[PDB]
């Protein structure tokens, strides 16, 4: 199939940091375990992000809702890349959210 990453992210902290990501996100992004576990994956944007998109992603987040953004990233030597996120909300038998678990695909063709 495509080439695609894989991130979760622990909602019962309020801001969402990352537990765990597969091999590709960290030989994707060029970033280590050592500085992507326990942060908030916002560290791959930049200046030409587009604050709208972002802001979709906060908003679902939120509203504990699923979303699919076209957002422009930055590994870890500066490049720029673009990533198809696409983030689901995990929740609970109760209903609450515990998880966000995210697919991140290089766009860039
Ligand atoms: C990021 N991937 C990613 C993966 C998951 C599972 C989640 C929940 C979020 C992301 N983001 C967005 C980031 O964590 C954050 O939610 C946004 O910056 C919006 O929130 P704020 O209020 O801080 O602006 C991802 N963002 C990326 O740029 N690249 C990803 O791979």
């Amino acid at each position: 199939g495509l080439r695609h990453t894989f991130v979760v992210a622990d909602a019962t902290l309020p801001d969402c940091p990352l537990v765990y990501a597969s091999e590709g996100f960290y030989a994707m992004t060029g970033y280590g375990p050592d500085e992507v576990l326990g942060h908030n994956c916002r560290f791959l944007q930049g200046e030409g992000t587009d604050p709208k998109e972002v802001q979709k992603i906060r908003d679902a987040i939120k509203k504990g809702e699923a979303c699919s953004v076209r957002l422009l990233n930055y590994r870890k030597d500066g490049t720029p890349f673009w990533n198809l996120l696409t983030v689901t909300p995990i929740k609970t038998p109760d209903g609450r959210v515990s998880k966000f678990v995210g697919v991140q695909v290089d766009v860039t063709s």
